[PDB]
């Protein structure tokens, strides 16, 4: 039994990722694969307990530690080789979350950089990390797409006002002020990457992003896997969050092979 040989990004794709801070690959996973992930996401929403965020289940953290399916997903030959390529290291999962934005539902998600949280909360020493967002549904203009400042990762951590942090909370602990964002957006603009179901959106730990409610009759499910460089492992002595928000096992991930079961 055979896995398709590892596909990595072209130089042009790598260059685009480093310049813009994000990159979409369309149609990575097929409809049947996505349906398996959707069904498992529903199970995690139902069984997640303290790991679930509710408005009314909004999201769940840490599923790769509790779900065999999601544990295998993070080792997928469609994902792991590219994470290794972009971070130029062995990698592990720092954080796993599923963000469901149901038809005609959702709230405004304030501008933020993930790295600000991971640095201050978890002791991540540098922004040598990224997220892979798997599109469980087509992402459009109207179902609350992740919206970015292209190139906005390239001036490092932007000063935020501090208020366990959680980027799925209503009020973010570290949000970006109007003056800071104005300047960044005036220089760089805004982009909401679109794509079909089964696409993967790769984005930098330090890219500013935000989103709006879903005004479509269609759901917008995202599965977000945050890969971190093993060299860039967090300082567990500075971190206090549970394992399902910030991983403590820095064992390098290996790729899934094709077996008889
Ligand atoms: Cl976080």
């Amino acid at each position: 039994q055979i896995m398709e040989p590892h596909d990595t990004l072209s130089p042009a794709q790598v260059d685009e990722y480093r310049k813009n801070g994000f990159l979409v690959q369309e149609h990575v996973f097929d409809e049947e694969e996505i349906e398996l992930l959707r069904a498992e996401a529903a199970q995690e929403f139902a069984s997640g307990g303290e790991r679930v965020t509710v408005e009314i289940v909004r999201g769940v953290h840490g599923c790769h530690l509790y779900s065999e399916v999601f544990g295998r997903l993070v080792r997928s030959p469609r994902l792991l080789p590219i994470a290794r390529q972009l971070l130029r290291d062995d990698v592990y999962v720092h954080q796993f979350k599923i963000n469901a934005k149901r038809a005609f539902k959702g709230e405004v998600w304030e501008w933020h950089q993930d790295y600000t949280f991971w640095h201050h909360e978890d002791g991540m020493p540098a922004p040598r990390a990224l997220s892979a967002a798997i599109f469980l549904d087509e992402v459009t203009e109207f179902n609350g797409p992740l919206t970015f400042v292209p190139g906005g990762h390239g001036s490092g951590m932007i000063d935020a006002d501090v208020k366990w942090a959680n980027t799925l909370t209503a009020s973010l602990k570290y949000s970006l002020d109007v003056e800071t964002m104005r300047g960044l957006i005036e220089r760089n603009g805004m982009v909401a990457p679109k794509g079909p179901r089964g696409s993967v959106l790769w984005f930098d730990a330090n890219i500013p992003h935000s989103s709006v409610p879903n005004i479509s009759p269609f759901d917008r499910g995202l599965v977000l896997i945050t890969y971190n460089s093993v060299e860039n492992k967090t300082d567990v002595t500075r971190g206090t969050r549970p394992e399902w928000l910030a991983a403590r096992d820095f064992t390098p991930l290996t790729a899934l092979q094709a077996t008889s079961f």
